């Protein structure tokens, strides 16, 4: 036992009203929205490989040329009301918007900065718009926050003298400035997804981490924070000393997963991934055929992988800069809705069912004890092996689209044949079995 003033505070999951939600919301999307929307990934003639919203450090441009997109943003085809209406029909829950990204943008109408939407032709207060659509279609709202700020000169990757602490001590006092603005004009916020907190300058000073924490909590009845805000005494991050879970949940699967079979150990404890549609690309990047893309039912099966181990999946989003949605992401959002709409009583309000894990797909459990066999990978024997936990017997299968009955056939003691439908769904899909425990 190391002593921490700065460790975890929560022992085990919260179970309070708001983190239920948070936890029985289980799709997101995220929108990653800023500056490097305009440029979008090429800068002077040369497209870059790297992550768009990176293109600053890739194309070494300095802070104030940078900043002077700002004269550019015009985002004439924004709509907050439409952007709420594809979040609702691709079956999202919540959004969670780049508030400001490491670039240093707001896409509300900072007091403490001039980088902001307020100073460009659009002027308009962006974040308060999307709060209130995605609001009004009863969608909740959370904030990613970079810490790391390119545009703030007092900014320090490092502490290494007098004048680097003085200047980083004004760096976290604008930052308070600024989450607190966030919290009191947004009081519906249900979430602060801090990034950009890798630095040894944050690592040093834990006890900030611990501190916007606990202000927020303060400011906003219930709110979730991420692990990734989170360092201990020691500079140790997302998990303290002592290994205990910082934050309400662990924030660390960005772009991967935990295996189903190896990484039980996540079931313990509330998490979230997040996932891009390319290989690696969160803003607006105008050349997809790059990096790899995502197919719907790739993205599905990350969904659903997701829930299966207790978690929650976030689909990122990069609006180009005229406000709108590239053809892709449009196509994403409404091929995830339709299979949402058909098979979302397997996702919605789901956790981790206790089942061994099999090839066919994956387990989900109900709220009434429901398990929901979710098959993306079709057996050429026509048959989805499901083996029980010691004492849990399997009563009933039904297909969910149709509720016609499924055969079960008791192969072993503990194991069973579940027949694939009389017709194959063509898709991905879900048998919804009636266990019953000794
Ligand atoms: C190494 C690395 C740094 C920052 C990131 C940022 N976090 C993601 C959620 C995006 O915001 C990306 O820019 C990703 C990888």
């Amino acid at each position: 036992e190391i002593p921490l003033k700065y460790g975890a505070t929560n022992e085990g999951k919260r179970q309070d009203p708001a983190m239920q939600k948070f936890r029985d919301n289980r799709l997101g999307a995220f929108i990653h929205w800023g500056l490097y929307a305009i440029p979008g990934g090429e800068w002077n003639g040369k497209v870059y490989g790297g992550a768009a919203e990176w293109l600053k450090s890739w194309a070494k441009v300095p802070a104030d040329e940078w900043l002077k997109l700002m004269d550019q943003w015009n985002p004439t085809k924004f709509d907050a009301k439409k952007w709420a209406k594809m979040a609702k029909e691709m079956g999202t829950k919540y959004v969670k918007i780049t508030t400001k990204h490491h670039e240093g943008f707001c896409l509300w109408p900072s007091k403490y900065t001039k980088y902001t939407v307020a100073n460009t032709p659009y002027k308009r207060d962006i974040l308060g718009e999307l709060v209130k659509a995605y609001n009004d279609e009863g969608i909740d709202v959370h904030f990613y926050f970079s810490v790391m700020d390119w545009s703030n000169p007092d900014y320090r990757y490092d502490i290494k003298s007098k004048e680097d602490s003085i200047a980083f001590s004004r760096f976290l006092e604008f930052t308070d400035n600024q989450l607190k603005e966030l919290a009191t004009r947004y009081p519906t916020v249900k979430d602060f997804w801090f990034d950009g907190t890798w630095d040894a300058s944050v690592k040093k000073n834990g006890w900030w981490t611990a501190h916007a924490e606990q202000m927020l909590k303060e400011l906003v009845p219930g709110v979730a924070i991420n692990s990734r805000l989170r360092a201990d005494d020691k500079g140790k991050r997302h998990f303290d000393s002592n290994g205990r879970l910082m934050g309400d949940y662990e924030s660390g699967y960005e772009r991967r997963l935990p295996d189903p079979v190896k990484d039980l150990k996540v079931t313990q404890w509330d998490w979230e991934a997040c996932m891009t549609i390319p290989e690696n690309q969160w803003g607006y990047h105008k050349d997809w055929s790059l990096s790899y893309v995502k197919t719907p039912i790739e993205v599905i099966d990350r969904i659903v992988h997701a829930v299966s181990m207790g978690g929650n999946m976030v689909v990122n989003f990069g609006p180009q800069a005229d406000g709108d949605f590239r053809p892709e992401e449009k196509a994403m959002a409404t091929a995830i809705g339709k299979w949402m709409n058909r098979y979302g009583k397997a996702v919605y309000a789901c956790d981790y069912a206790g089942f061994e894990k099999q090839d066919w797909g994956y387990y989900t459990r109900g709220k009434n004890d429901e398990v929901y066999m979710v098959v993306f990978n079709q057996p050429y024997s026509e048959r989805l092996i499901v083996k029980t936990p010691k004492g849990i017997t399997v009563e009933k299968a039904t297909l969910l689209t149709t509720g016609e009955d499924i055969t079960v056939v008791e192969t072993t003691r503990n194991e069973y044949n579940v027949s694939v439908p009389k017709k194959n769904p063509g898709e991905p899909y879900v048998i919804q079995l009636k266990v019953r425990a000794a």
